[PDB]
C-alpha cells in the first residue's frame, strides 16, 4: 500500500518533545509545540511528492522525487543543511536526512486509513498516527 494521498489528520502522539529536544529546538518552542495537533497534506504522482506538515504554530512544506537526493535546509524547523533522500522499502517511504545530527530523518506508512510516522533524531524516535479526511 504506497498511496500516501490526502489530508492525513492526528490521531497520536508520541515523544515528539524527546525528537525536539534532540533537534535543540528551544525551551519555549517545545513547550508550546508539543501541545499541538498536526496535520499531514500529502501530494503523490509517480515518484513527485508535496508534504506539508501544519499546526497552529507552524508550517512545514518540502517537495521532493523518490530516489532523488536533494540538499535541504530545514527553515524554522531547525535551521540546519541536510542531504536528504526519500526511497522506498517494501511500502515504507523512508527519508534519510544526512548532517549534523545522527540517525536523522522519518518513515511514513499507511494501515487501513491511517497513516504512521516515525521521526528520527539522534536516540529519539516520535511515533504518530493520522486517519484519513
Ligand atoms: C513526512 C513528515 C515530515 C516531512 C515532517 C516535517 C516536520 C514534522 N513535524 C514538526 C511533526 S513532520
Amino acid at each position: 500500500t504506497r498511496d500516501q494521498n490526502g489530508t492525513w489528520e492526528m490521531e497520536s502522539n508520541e515523544n515528539f518533545e524527546g525528537w525536539m529536544k534532540a533537534l535543540d529546538i528551544d525551551f519555549a518552542t517545545r513547550k508550546i509545540a508539543v501541545r499541538l495537533t498536526q496535520t499531514l497534506v500529502i501530494d503523490q504522482d509517480g515518484d513527485n511528492f508535496k508534504v506539508k506538515s501544519t499546526s497552529t504554530f507552524w508550517n512545514y512544506d518540502v517537495d521532493f522525487t523518490v530516489g532523488v537526493e536533494f540538499d535541504e535546509y530545514t527553515k524554522s524547523l531547525d535551521n540546519r543543511h541536510v542531504k536528504a533522500l526519500v526511497t522506498w522499502e517494501g511500502d515504507v517511504l523512508v527519508c534519510v536526512q544526512k548532517g549534523e545530527k545522527e540517525n536523522r530523518g522519518w518513515k511514513k506508512w499507511i494501515e487501513g486509513d491511517k497513516l504512521y510516522e516515525e521521526l528520527t533524531c539522534g536516540d529519539q524516535v516520535c511515533r504518530q498516527v493520522f486517519k484519513k479526511k
